[PDB]
């Protein structure tokens, strides 16, 4: 460990208790921005590697998206000692979002709940931000083998959703190492953009679709056109919400089976908890904790229905190696932590790894990928 690590955390206990969540999300992406933020110099395990395909992981842990939105600071949350990482949700165009404040935490359950409504910087500005990022990439030593999704989005205004992933992925694509659509939010009409199952297939197809036709426009050789990580062309994954019935939940693995979608990620936050006595007069998704047994859940039903042969990527709830590998033997080859990091602060990677590969040698697994799916 280090004192950087120590000092930081003492402060962000003390962000916690006083400072609006929104308000330190922003200081903590800031101090990132300028690089004053510590880092995970440490070799990660060779059998706690992953995969999904043949993008390969250099560790089961990322930070999902919603966390840095705009990609401004992806050098240094990547330095925490994490694999990957989920910018965006995007929109082809800036959107303010919902009114402040829209982040509520609860310490005592550690959880918490959002109404952001998609604010970001808009696609555009964003791309200009993963393509200085890429260029950084190039010179940084820590930064090689790292992974960058893009996860896309419909603008709130916007009738048609299409359309909107079409020109994200026609801006961003060739920066990035994978797309996630999502289509599970709270906080766009109405409560959840669909994903209905004839609609998400019809969604699935067209963003393939458009990453194809990058590939066919371009004259360029691969290592020349991806400007990314894995030199090839992004995987595309879909963001699912966990609140749905056991019917919608077996005809939309139908789907991703027969449109054969890289991966799925389970899941986005949930609308259905109402135990939080802060959280009563409030609106949107909830995170953390209590989302935890519900999402474990939801893996494993998708696991299943997908008969093994769909990727699944784990959020949300994860604090503790313990969580950990119950998302990988529920069927999950990698993990996202969101919620661990407000919680936990800037060891959350660090940690996790380290209690993540001491249950891994007493349960006497010999590297990860035997633990994956490994409850049935
Ligand atoms: C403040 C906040 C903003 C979020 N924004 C997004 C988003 O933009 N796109 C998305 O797919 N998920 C978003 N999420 C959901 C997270 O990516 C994640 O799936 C969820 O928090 C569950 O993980 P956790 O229990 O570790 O927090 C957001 C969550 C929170 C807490
Ligand atoms: C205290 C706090 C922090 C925060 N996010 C945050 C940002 C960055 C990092 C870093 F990457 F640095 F670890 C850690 C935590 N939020 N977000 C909503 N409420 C919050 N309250
Ligand atoms: O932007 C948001 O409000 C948001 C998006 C999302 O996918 N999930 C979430 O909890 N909030």
């Amino acid at each position: 460990y280090n004192p950087e690590f120590f000092l930081y955390d003492i402060f962000l206990k003390f962000c916690l208790k006083y400072i609006d969540g929104e308000i330190c999300h922003d200081l903590f992406l800031l101090l990132g921005k300028y690089n004053i933020l510590p880092y995970d110099t440490s070799n990660d395990s060779i059998y706690a590697c992953t995969n999904i395909k043949h993008l390969d992981f250099i560790n089961p842990f990322g930070v999902a998206a919603g966390f840095d939105k705009n990609g401004v600071c992806i050098d240094s949350i990547l330095k925490l000692g994490f694999s990957f990482i989920e910018i965006g949700t995007i929109t082809p165009r800036g959107q303010t979002g919902n009114a402040k404040p829209r982040i509520f935490r609860d310490v005592e359950s550690r959880s918490i709940i959002n109404s952001c409504g998609f604010n970001n910087m808009g696609c555009d500005k964003v791309t200009e931000n993963l393509i200085l990022f890429r260029k950084r990439q190039e010179e940084d030593k820590l930064l090689s083998k790292h992974i960058v999704g893009v996860s896309i989005g419909k603008n709130k205004d916007t009738v048609n959703i299409v359309d909107d992933l079409k020109y994200c992925i026609n801006k961003i694509g060739r920066y990035a190492d994978y797309i996630a659509i999502n289509v599970s939010s709270p906080n766009t009409p109405g409560l959840r953009d669909n994903q209905e199952a004839g609609k998400l297939k019809n969604i699935i197809l067209s963003v393939k679709e458009e990453i194809d036709n990058l590939e066919k426009n371009n004259i360029m050789n691969d290592e020349f056109l991806w400007f990314n990580t894995t030199k090839k062309k992004p995987l595309v994954f879909v963001k699912l919400a966990p609140d749905l019935n056991q019917e919608q939940k077996k005809e939309i693995a139908d789907v991703l089976l027969e449109t054969n979608i890289d991966g799925m990620i389970i899941s986005n936050t949930t609308t259905q908890i109402n135990d939080i006595k802060s959280f009563e007069n409030k609106k949107g998704g909830v995170s953390g904790a209590k989302l935890k047994d519900i999402s474990t859940k939801f893996i494993c039903e998708m696991y299943n229905y997908t008969n093994k042969q769909i990727p699944i990527i784990a959020s949300g709830g994860i604090f503790s190696g313990l969580d950990a590998l119950e998302k990988i033997e529920a069927g999950a080859s990698v993990c996202q932590l969101y919620s661990c990091l407000v919680f936990n602060g800037m060891k959350s990677a660090v940690q996790i790894k380290r209690e993540l590969n001491h249950l891994l040698y007493q349960r006497g697994y010999y590297n990860l990928k035997e633990a994956i799916g490994r409850k049935h």
